[PDB]
């Protein structure tokens, strides 16, 4: 759904930053404090080169890893405008010299500190958020009748910056998508078919009744975003670090079991391709989850899957804003707001219309329509019959 | 080196807008008060679709061509914002601000003013020529008074002898200066309209792939090789002098833009533009568009390059160096594609004889270019924003060559 407030945050990245910028909208209001300059924020493995899994607040900040433990400089105002009926926003940034002067002055907390340790036993990329676009002034945006109050000072949107913290503490200005903060090529569509393909090649390999309770129960975890959290947390410390996994509760529990020894230690083959999945799966939306939860027939997954393969192999280029046209006919029923092929379509950020082009691809929903399509290629492959 | 300052100014658009590819910067200080919003620029007929000309100052104001006469509503300011990336014992930072015309003011215009019905003499001339016209659509102008110093190269003997102020030059640049800007093609017939989604294949006026762009700069090759030894060494010796003097060149552009796309008498003109005219013109005073139309492309590439660029074509014109020269910018942009990625280039084995370095002339052409050179492997690093000059680089040293 539009949200409001997502919705405003969308269109003031546009007109601040450009079609292609690198902010990152902020999900909520309440979760605006915690995406601060300097904020620490966290990341699961990155299964994937075309989807990102979304960033996690560590509710921590720089100076909180570092030594001497002293409050950081004051943010820098860059600037500030008139976002349009005129809304002020303006740019809090933590410039170079800043990063460089705290480099040179502050080394890593040599004992170790504990989150670092726990991240880095799942595999977790650490960042911290060296830009802002926060509000001026008070706002009373108006949404059904729902006026939704953003106070003076909020963020609505933020820049990160990777850091690699290893025997000293690095942070990446200019991003290298191939980096890991803990040290232990073309981007087109051939690829990202190839990188789904090759994850759904050790699926089907599992018995048709191991399938089909793996699939029955991410219908499950789908209802629940926790239970789904707490479950790619178990597999993604199974995966890097080799010990005995501790049982989960519900359907995470059902799935962790299926993927598991008598031993405890989880099978690598069989936990890495539901890490993938399960990952593509948490950047969609709640809507876009419980609409896979029920459709999740392999009837209708073939037809959407089919849908998206057609968008995403059109859209290249996909740095240009392009137009595409999809085979409607393939559905059972009409092209409207109601059908769930559109909704799905709708939650990556494409603005889509009835008809002849249906679609309008924005560079912005790559890192969304990149997990939809993986999600529906693995889940159609789970429910296939041999 | 910069194109005076043109490295800052690029900085500057990098860090407000993200990339290159928006804003286009202004060349001087003196001429930034006619780069206003509302200003109208004017640009000559686009003869190839891999180079397109500069843009040139009417110094009017879209009010002066529309009824009822009256002053534009003031620019919105889009935004301010601190810039410290301004070199190219503390830090140096520049206040820049946006101003903008909206959307809602372009509509608004366009339903309160029409053209002026007994039709401006301006546009009449713009017409006669094939010009299109355009409007500063926005504009990143300074808010307070910067100083700049400028620290210039070396430079030899007779470069210094020529003038003899020292190597650091203190430019000040006062409050409000605009820096880059916006522009918006308007198409003027029966109504005015303004392009703000611009559209290439579009006229103001209604009357891909390095193998296109050889094939067109070849077609026009073609013209060229059919004229006589002594005819085509007077227009080469010519091109060389009105490299010295822009305005005698811009004077020579527009004489034969009005004469191809009118058809009738152009007026003699003075020192080596009017020996070049005397040369595509007959006994009539018409053009001889066979002529004409080839001499029109060649000089509205040479038009694309800088003030450094064409002095250096103006001293190498013989056949010899302008071979191997194009030979080294052939292999650029072959190697460039796709155009739309940066990438590096690898220069062939002994570039020149002597040695690849800031001094080499085929060095210098290129760096103007945009392109970011290097010693050795690779030497040149591909941007997409230098495919307009380079192209026109190509064309030129094609043309130049092939005149003998
Ligand atoms: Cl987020
Ligand atoms: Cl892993
Ligand atoms: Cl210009
Ligand atoms: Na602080
Ligand atoms: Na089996
Ligand atoms: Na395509």
């Amino acid at each position: 759904m539009p949200s409001a407030f997502e919705k405003v945050v969308k269109n003031v990245i546009k007109e601040v930053s450009g079609s292609r910028g690198d902010l990152i909208p902020v999900d909520s209001l309440r979760n605006s404090t915690s995406f601060r300059p300097y904020c620490l924020l966290n990341r699961k493995f990155s299964s994937s080169r075309f989807w990102k899994p979304r960033y996690s607040c560590v509710n921590l900040s720089i100076k909180d890893i570092l030594e001497p433990s002293a409050p950081e400089p004051e943010p820098e105002c860059f600037g500030s405008f008139k976002v349009s009926a005129s809304m002020n926003v303006c740019i809090l940034r933590v410039t170079q010299k800043t990063w460089e002067t705290m480099q040179h002055e502050r080394h890593l907390q040599q004992p170790e500190n504990k989150i670092l340790q726990q991240l880095r036993s799942r595999g977790d990329d650490l960042f911290v958020v060296t830009e802002v676009l926060q509000t001026k002034e008070e706002v009373q945006i108006t949404e059904r009748k729902k006026m939704v109050t953003i106070p003076a000072g909020s963020i609505l949107a933020f820049r990160v910056a990777q850091l690699l913290i290893g025997s000293k503490w690095d942070i990446l200005l200019v991003s290298d998508e191939k980096q890991r903060t803990f040290e232990p090529e073309a981007a087109d569509f051939q690829g990202l078919y190839a990188e789904v393909k090759a994850c759904s090649s050790e699926l089907e390999s599992l018995e048709m009744e191991l399938r089909q309770q793996i699939l029955v129960n991410i219908g499950k975890i789908l209802q629940d975003q926790p239970s789904m959290e707490a479950l790619e947390a178990s597999l993604g410390q199974g995966l890097c670090s080799g010990g005995q996994v501790e049982p989960l509760d519900g359907p995470a529990g059902c799935i962790l079991e299926c993927l598991v020894l008598d031993s405890g230690e989880l099978v690598p083959e069989l936990a890495a391709p539901i890490f993938y999945l399960l990952g593509a799966l948490a950047v969609l939306s709640e809507t876009q989850q419980q609409l896979l939860a029920k459709a999740l027939e392999t009837t209708v997954l073939s037809k959407q899957l089919e849908l998206v393969k057609h968008v995403l192999e059109q859209s290249t280029p996909w740095q240009e804003q392009s137009s595409v046209s999809l085979p409607t006919v393939l559905l059972g029923d009409c092209w409207d707001e109601k059908n769930p092929t559109w909704v799905l379509l709708e939650e990556c950020g494409l603005r889509l219309q009835v008809e002849s082009p249906q679609v309008h691809w924005e560079p912005t929903s790559l890192i969304p329509t990149s997990a939809l399509y993986a999600s529906l290629f693995l889940l159609s492959s789970l429910g296939q019959k041999p």
